[PDB]
């Protein structure tokens, strides 16, 4: 955990790399520029984000990248709260020694991993053992004497657990949020992990993997690549898994194929799925004909509410690159006026999706959350509120809304609003509404709620009246005839397939070599048309759930006779079922 | 020591664990080629006595302990934490550095629940620092060396969720209670170093009898059967206070010893609440077989248990070793999307009259679903633990069902479950089930006694979609009752010479060297059967069992009599 | 398997509710019965044994 | 600060003992001059030149 990593290993965090250069490498090479204004370079950064986003990798790359020249950067790394012992002496004494030896080797980086355990928040009881550590840490990090060129880096899952006196200029003046990688950063991470391989993958395959890995972190992508490689080893040379002696194998023709990555995709569960909220994922390919017609409309509406496709201001992905490629150009009437009139476009982002019971709302919500890739999703659903048994409903709601306030582009998500307004206490809705009306108009905190058979009277003169769902109510109407036709057309395409097409795996004729130790398908188109007509007629004024039920029931019948070439039996069974 | 051949079942995990401990040192070049690192950390979870510690010790002392010796550090979660305020973090750091110096190492945290529990209680702040230091020490993607952290627990949701991520415990292995084949293998393993090894039919019957047993219970059963055999073959060596009456080995462990070992050894599945998964008892089977099979067919239709030609999940190393591979792209995702399109919303609501053997039907159905992940939402399974509230327990049970995809959310006694369980958590469960995708394989099994249908379609359970999947348990028919009351008759027709009574031996125990027909006409049997069926008209399973017990007491009271006229008279008198 | 099953089928649902007038020596009857079943494993469910421990609900 | 707070709640209700007797300030809706200034500021963006807009 010391070396052999650099900044080309890191993918999708190019904005923070520039600032870390600006605080570590740049002062060393150019001390005249910093001393020109009599400023001290910022020292100490608090990395926080979802686990497996690259904080420790970022710190190691900082330590090993700025030391490429003949200016060594010693890297003192401390695990979370591993310094306190059973007595009262060593806890502060060892921190003292750490900072003194950091002073000795003047260009140095102390990395407190999991700093939330070393410096907890001051609770009601058990004060001494952690207060005596926090006080001395505060004393050495911003003492009277010049600490020197010691860059203090802390890493945490959440920053609220660190003492606020640490989150102060001179100690932790910069706080870096490491976000879950988007599609481009995931593409770059996949390219990086599959860079040293002997048989590189194609670019389009990496793009498709990046699309398929929505919700993954960097760590999840690395685990996926490792699992794909392990499956490739298992597929090429299974014999090494049986013998206890080292057989002779060749690191060749062990190229990874798509089938191995697909299997690793089911073997790996992301950190998105471990969470209790709704995992943002695109519309599954089966239901896409049914819903995508009315999902695009929502996107268009969202496009007119959050100004997603109209991004001329607040396009800050990387300030340094902006200064590199773009070019500047009285003062107030050219910056303040236009900035204000650009942020004046978001008034009060709200959206309530309300459809009949079972009309694929769990699907539309996930698709919308996937479209808003750059937004910070906060789930106010019942499961997330009640999952932390120590917290209360009100406390969880306040925590979620306050988290959504920072990281301004964010979405407060309330799936199953009809259940939510019936199982939550009446005062929590009032607290949330007071929080939302205590917001500025130009704030991009979208309130997206999905409800099943919600009465409009409850929104007009009920408890949800003070959320301002006036024009922002979208009705998810039942799917039309053409979408049902496309759904069952895919079903029929499954029906009229030859058994030589349906993938049956194998039965190998010859055993694996030992290693040296060291008919025609009969289906008239008339029957296909009759089955299509019966499916269309049976599902009249049906929702998405009923259509899925009919699809599953018919797919069972079709897959039953997946080898029979005379498909009249499956056809008459299908017709009999729809009666 | 323990090699891999002492472990019954778990061959999937046997193969999957060799790609992170054995192959990495045995084949350093095939892992350095792809620039990959083994996962380095596993979470064993399951019921006690299933073989997590045995897995760890075999894993350490089996993978090439010849020149590249793998050291094994055994620690318990309750052992690390002490009464002081900084002792345990220092102890964890010492343990990890000690494993670092002996680079190929396996640290086994038995019952990691105590060391790092979930963050919902326990102030005084020490456990937060403990969890933080454990999280920071076991970093799996910074090349800390060749330390493999194996954490054992009863249920993984009791472990801190921050530890169940890549770098920390990557793969979770479920150690189930052994099924018939695994119990057979375990019994063969335990009865392999004997001097008179047991037959195959004997072990098959023992595996059939040992229902709801684990590995530890099987070991205790074998040991106690051996002890009883020594007690019986040579009983003179107990009461005699003299010197060694040496005795060679004619000892043969027969049926009459294992059957007492069975009734003396209590399984670890007799401690957990709810219905322990086991088949229908042999007595009540004629009352409930016919209705059970239909249920199985229903469970075989809405879950695709038989026609699982695309989901044959075993050790895929085996699939690769005895199969071979195979536009070429579509054939994967099109047919894969049309393969999960068969599971739409697996729901089932078994509803019958009060006392109609629902505690048997639920257990039999669960025993049918052995390959699933049963998450019990029973009353005693949620109110037993005081560390979590009902809301949190229900949500975590649902989410552990959601993670291990083939799962059954089981709610026995739904009629009680909708009265003593607050409406808030029921609505939370409904919303959780409404947020699942249709192609998710989470079966919602509920067994209710005399539940009202208006509750299902208009009550609080209306949002669970029990609209078409209500299976009605009905009272057993006359033919089934006739077969049920056809073992008492076979107990009325057995003469006292065939009842295993006890008779004192006329001759004393030796010492070694110091170095008619029963009077019962078929008319009486016909009359007894006629009355026994006429009394049990439109009866339930509980009532039929009551009648069966009250008649069995009468039959067994006069078990030495040779003229059953009095017994027949008493039987007719009671059922009148 | 037959004889053990038929001997074990002799207990169906052992229940008993001794009900009498107020103060009719129930506190002695319970003690005498629990002494008669001294080889059993008695689990008291009275109020004094449940609210005694303040940790468990 | 309150919105649509009935004065019945503050001279004879729960808040009547907080002594809000004559210290109730009434925020009325902006008058026509305020709206005119607001929308003149809005319109001044319509009059600005495409080359005048800070488009980097
Ligand atoms: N942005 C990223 N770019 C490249 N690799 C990443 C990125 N984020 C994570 N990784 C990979 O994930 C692995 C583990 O990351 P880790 O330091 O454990 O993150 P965290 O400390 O947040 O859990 C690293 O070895 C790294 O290769
Ligand atoms: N799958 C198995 N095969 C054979 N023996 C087993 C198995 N599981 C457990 N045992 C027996 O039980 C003991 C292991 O107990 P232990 O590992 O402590 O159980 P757990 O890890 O579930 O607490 C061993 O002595 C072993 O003989």
């Amino acid at each position: 955990v010391d070396m052999n990593v650099n900044f080309d290993d890191i993918g999708g965090l190019d904005n923070y790399i520039d600032q870390l250069k600006e605080m570590v490498a740049l002062p060393l090479l150019y001390p005249e520029l910093y001393q020109n204004f009599n400023i001290t370079p910022p020292r100490g950064v608090l990395f926080h984000g979802p686990p497996g986003t690259g904080k420790t990798l970022m710190a190691r790359a900082l330590a090993a990248s700025c030391s490429s020249d003949e200016r060594k950067i010693t890297f003192f790394m401390r695990k979370g709260a591993d310094i306190l012992s059973k007595w009262v002496g060593e806890a502060e004494r060892q921190l003292r020694l750490l900072f003194e030896e950091a002073k000795k080797h003047q260009p140095s980086i102390i990395f407190f991993d999991e700093i939330d355990g070393l410096a907890p928040v001051r609770s009601s009881k058990q004060e001494q053992i952690h207060a005596s550590i926090v006080s001395t840490l505060l004393a050495l990090m911003d003492g009277m004497d010049n600490r020197g060129q010691v860059i203090v880096i802390g890493a945490t899952n959440r920053p609220d657990a660190v003492d606020p006196a640490l989150r102060r200029p001179g100690r932790f003046d910069r706080e870096f949020y490491f976000p879950l990688p988007d599609v481009k950063a995931r593409f770059k991470i996949l390219q990086i992990q599959t860079r040293k391989w002997s048989s590189p993958l194609s670019t389009n395959f990496i793009d498709k993997l990046a699309f398929l890995t929505k919700g993954y972190g960097g760590a999840d992508l690395r685990s996926l690549c490792t699992e794909a490689a392990l499956i490739s080893i298992q597929r090429s040379f299974p014999q090494i898994y049986r013998s206890n002696d080292k057989l002779l194998v060749d690191p060749s023709k062990i190229k990874v194929k798509v089938s191995d990555f697909m299997l690793a995709l089911k073997k790996i569960v992301p950190s998105s799925a471990r969470s209790t909220g709704s995992s943002p994922q695109p519309l599954p390919e089966l239901i896409k004909p049914l819903l995508a017609d009315q999902l695009n409309n929502l996107k268009n509406k969202l496009d007119y509410m959050l100004n997603i496709k109209d991004t001329t201001f607040q396009r800050n992905t990387s300030l340094l690159q902006n200064f590199i490629d773009y070019e500047e150009y009285s003062s107030f009437r050219s910056y303040e006026f236009f900035e204000s009139m650009a942020e004046s476009q978001i008034c009060k982002p709200r959206l309530l999706i309300n459809g009949p019971k079972g009309n694929g709302q769990q699907y539309v919500g996930a698709a919308i959350l996937n479209y808003l890739e750059e937004f910070n999703v906060q789930n106010l659903d019942l499961a997330s509120l009640v999952s932390e048994s120590s917290r209360t409903i009100e406390a969880a709601v306040v925590q979620s809304f306050m988290e959504a306030k920072k990281r301004q582009p964010s979405v407060v998500f309330i799936p199953n609003l009809d259940i939510w307004i019936n199982t939550i206490p009446e005062n929590v809705i009032l607290v949330l509404s007071g929080l939302f009306r205590s917001l500025q108009s130009n704030e991009k905190i979208l309130l997206l709620c999905l409800a099943e058979n919600l009465d409009i009277s409850e929104v007009k003169n009920g408890i949800l009246s003070d959320f301002a769902f006036d024009k922002n109510i979208f009705q998810l109407h039942k799917p039309s005839k053409e979408n049902i036709t496309r759904y069952f057309s895919n079903l029929i395409e499954l029906l009229k397939t030859k058994p030589s097409d349906i993938p049956m795996k194998k039965r190998r004729v010859k055993p694996l070599p030992e290693l040296q130790k060291v008919k025609e398908l009969i289906l008239t188109p008339e029957q296909i048309k009759k089955v299509s007509a019966c499916l269309i007629e049976h599902c009249q004024n049906f929702t998405v759930s009923q259509l899925e039920d009919v699809h599953s029931s018919v797919a069972k019948i079709i897959w039953k006779s997946k080898s029979a070439w005379d498909k009249t039996g499956t056809v008459d069974e299908i017709i009999k079922f729809l009666s």
